[PDB]
C-alpha cells in the first residue's frame, strides 16, 4: 500500500480545516473554529488497484509550522497551499508560503495552490489568470474548491495522490 503525508498551508480565513474536514468526514461548519494545534486526518484511497493511505496535516500558524517544519514535516510528500478567492491579501501571501516551504523542504514534494470558496464567485477578488500563472511558474498545479458546497475536493486529493505516485 502507498503511504503519503500532505500538509495544509495558507492564511486564516482560507478554509484549510474546512477542506480536510469535508474530505475525511463529509462535515462542514460556518463557524471559524481556529486551529490551535497541529491536527491530522486520514483517508484510504484506491489508485491503479492499489491502496493509498493518506495522512492530511492541518496547521496552526506560519510561525509554529516554521519552527516545527524542519523537525516534524521534512518527510511530507505533498503540500496544499490554500487561499480565498474573495480575499486578495490571502492569495498574495501564498508566495510567502511557497518560498518558505521550499527554503525548508526539497522540491520532491508536490505543491497544490488552491483557490477555495468558489461558492462565493460573486465576491471574487483574485484573478484566475494571475493565480494559474503563479502556480505554473513554481511547479505547483492549481485547483478551485468549495468546502461548503463540496466541489473540487475529491479531485484535488486524487490528483495530488496520482502526482505523488
Ligand atoms: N463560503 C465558504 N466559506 C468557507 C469555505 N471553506 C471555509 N469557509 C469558511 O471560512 C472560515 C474559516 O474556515 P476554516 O476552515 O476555519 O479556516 P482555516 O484555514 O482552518 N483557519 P485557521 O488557519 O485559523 O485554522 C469559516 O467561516 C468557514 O466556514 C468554502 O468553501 N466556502
Ligand atoms: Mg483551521
Amino acid at each position: 500500500a502507498y503511504s503519503f503525508k500532505v500538509v495544509l498551508l495558507g492564511e486564516g480565513c482560507v478554509g484549510k480545516t474546512s477542506l480536510v474536514l469535508r474530505y475525511c468526514e463529509n462535515k462542514f461548519n460556518d463557524k471559524h473554529i481556529t486551529t490551535l494545534q497541529a491536527s491530522f486526518l486520514t483517508k484510504k484511497l484506491n489508485i491503479g488497484g492499489k491502496r493509498v493511505n493518506l495522512a492530511i496535516w492541518d496547521t496552526a500558524g506560519q510561525e509554529r509550522f516554521h519552527a516545527l517544519g524542519p523537525i516534524y514535516y521534512r518527510d511530507s510528500n505533498g503540500a496544499i497551499l490554500v487561499y480565498d478567492i474573495t480575499d486578495e491579501d490571502s492569495f498574495q501571501k501564498v508566495k510567502n508560503w511557497v518560498k518558505e516551504l521550499r527554503k525548508m523542504l526539497g522540491n520532491e514534494i508536490c505543491l497544490c495552490i488552491v483557490g477555495n470558496k468558489i461558492d462565493l464567485e460573486k465576491e471574487r477578488h483574485v484573478s484566475i489568470q494571475e493565480a494559474e500563472s503563479y502556480a505554473e511558474s513554481v511547479g505547483a498545479k492549481h485547483y478551485h474548491t468549495s468546502a461548503k458546497q463540496n466541489k473540487g475536493i475529491e479531485e484535488l486529493f486524487l490528483d495530488l495522490c496520482k502526482r505523488m505516485i
